[PDB]
């Protein structure tokens, strides 16, 4: 399987989600679809993001969570990128 990565930025989310109301193995439990991508909400539904980098998608997890990540399969690894919300960062 692919396995899971993390930026720098998405330590600093995850700290004040954490705070107001996070899981840590929610992460490493929702890592299960987001590989298969069966949920991200069916009002949200994942998409890519285009524009110069095609190597970029981003989801919801949750109703109110997003988490923008970039697959490599040079080595079949999920690295994170971004997780939140709009409201909560700011």
């Amino acid at each position: 399987m692919l396995t899971i990565e993390t930026s720098k930025k998405f330590d600093k989310d995850l700290k004040i989600l954490v705070k107001n109301g996070f899981d840590l193995k929610l992460l490493y439990k929702v890592v299960g679809n987001l590989a298969t991508e069966q949920p991200l909400a069916p009002k949200y539904k994942d998409h890519p993001l285009k524009g110069g980098l095609k190597d970029f998608r981003e989801c919801h997890l949750k109703p109110d969570l997003l988490l923008v990540y970039q697959i490599k399969k040079q080595e079949n690894t999920l690295f994170l990128v971004r997780l939140g919300s709009h409201s909560e960062l700011f």
